């Protein structure tokens, strides 16, 4: 057929209850993450295609840089507690593996400033067990898909996408195809 088990995607042994209808799996750190979401735009072109009422969510992950690794998965569930996900989600990138000014939590914290979230915001959100149960969140989710490696997407905890048995040519090609397999498994 033109969508293949073992292809463009793959079929988890273990279905994850009450999942996200989609789910992706990042790194700050992640130098293939940095191309999926500031040069091939990949989350971009799923919710462009996506039907409708199916939500995206996208959880940071701990494994890649230790202490900071681990603030960024932090500052992550700070973004998602304050609902500014879009306004830091590129700063975020750019200062760890463009400018590689972030080095530090305060340096995390002041790309939040200059986007605009007052200080007290920040450190409340930050301190907050709210956000510590986001990263909670977050890590069970790694957990419950078994996960390897970033960056990752399932679809309704049942399906993994595939990149790797996908046409890898043409940049455009490869992310239509992304996009196109992610929205087919959403209907499935």
């Amino acid at each position: 057929a033109q969508y293949e088990d073992g292809k463009q995607y793959t079929t988890l042994e273990k279905p994850v209850a009450g999942a996200p209808q989609v789910l992706e799996f990042f790194s700050f750190f992640c130098p293939h993450c940095y191309q999926f979401e500031e040069v091939l735009h990949i989350s971009d072109n799923v919710k462009k295609k996506l039907p409708e009422g199916v939500k995206m969510t996208k959880y940071h992950v701990n494994f890649m840089g230790g202490d900071l690794g681990k603030d960024l998965t932090q500052a992550w569930a700070v973004a998602m507690a304050l609902g500014v996900e879009d306004k830091v989600t590129v700063p975020l990138f750019e200062g760890v593996q463009k400018t590689q000014t972030i080095r530090s939590a305060s340096d995390i914290r002041d790309v939040f400033i200059n986007a605009g979230i007052k200080g007290e915001e920040y450190d409340a959100a930050w301190n907050s067990f709210v956000v510590k149960s986001l990263v909670a969140q977050q890590e069970k989710a790694a957990a419950d898909v078994q996960l390897r490696g970033v960056p990752a997407m399932f679809v309704n905890g049942k399906y993994q996408l595939n990149p790797q048995g996908m046409d890898t040519s043409n940049m455009d090609v490869f992310v239509q195809q992304y996009a196109d397999t992610v929205k087919y498994l959403s209907e499935k």
